[PDB]
């Protein structure tokens, strides 16, 4: 059987579709940051890292890259000088919108070999397996 | 729904169980190397990397680590001087055997929230999804 092998395949297959149907340039974590900042403009970097579940070094790297692409701006907080506020640029908003449409299409294509009834089973079974393993 | 999120969870859950039920020291790729060398003692490093699907740098790192733990030996090929033959030590064989038993138990526990009929569905659905995505 080999369910460890199968789980890695499933995750890799999703990563492959992200790269072919969403973007070869914007990664999933980068998009999550744009997404968090659409919902909460001006959120500080530390909190943005928390929203998307990234450590301080990875969020620093993501923010630097999005900054260099002109997709977000970073301002030192006027009040607390040792936090930085992040805000999307006009182009960052545009990129977030375009990618969102592609992501929705991509995930529909990912699940498309399954009939609607099977997709619900797919989620149920995988959730039960992941939940039980993480519950020890 | 978010199937990309779910796929990463499933893979992470398996990685968590490997670490708690198999070994915190021997990784999955390291075990795959021991496993390949039980089946084919004396296989060269390049081919071992091919059997387990690792690039030349990752296999080099795995082999160095297993070597330092006294689990495998490396000999320059008498014929072709620029290939290296790998062979498990007595302890490498013992570790492979003990881990194998743990891996079998771990994978049974991983799939255990599912009834036998559901486990077959779990494999069928995930394979269909991964196969279709990798077929573009």
């Amino acid at each position: 059987t080999h369910p460890g092998h199968l789980a890695r395949r499933l995750q890799q297959a999703h990563y492959l579709l992200w790269n072919t149907m969403v973007s070869e340039e914007t990664t999933s974590p980068q998009y999550a940051v744009l997404n968090a900042l659409v919902a909460e403009p001006g959120l500080d970097q530390r909190t943005v890292g928390e929203r998307v579940g990234l450590d301080r070094s990875t969020i620093a790297e993501v923010v630097s890259r999005l900054g260099r692409r002109g997709l977000l701006d970073k301002v030192r907080d006027p009040q607390d000088g040792r936090r930085s506020l992040l805000r999307l640029t006009d182009e960052g908003l545009r990129v977030h919108r375009r990618l969102g449409v592609r992501i929705a299409r991509m995930n529909q294509v990912f699940l498309a070999p399954l009939a609607a009834d099977e997709q619900a089973v797919f989620f149920d079974l995988i959730r039960r397996v992941a939940d039980a393993a993480e519950g020890l």
